[PDB]
């Protein structure tokens, strides 16, 4: 089966996807962490979507979207995304769970 594990963005920059060291192109995992206010950017296209976040650790991780997110993606809040790393550098996810409360 695919695993599922959540970890921090700023983390899977430095020394991870970004410099393709340790996890690779290939693997599910969820990138968990806070996004920016102005992080969020839709295309005009309306079904590609990408944002930014960012940790503490004062990393930040572009992650990719190609549908419609969940509440247009709520800016200055702290999400979860579940992806799979294809973009050698990005990280294209489509199950967001905005279980911010």
């Amino acid at each position: 089966s695919n695993l599922n594990l959540f970890y921090t963005p700023s983390e899977i920059v430095n020394g991870k996807t970004d410099t393709g060291v340790k996890p690779e192109a290939g693997q599910r995992i969820r990138v968990g962490g806070m996004v920016t206010v102005g992080s969020m950017v839709r295309d005009p296209n309306s079904l590609h979507v990408q944002f930014a976040v960012h940790d503490s650790l004062g990393g930040e991780i572009l992650v990719t979207y190609d549908d419609l997110l969940p509440d247009l993606f709520r800016e200055g809040q702290g999400i979860v995304a579940q992806g799979v790393l294809g973009e050698d550098g990005k990280l294209a996810a489509t199950e967001v769970l905005a279980k911010h409360d």
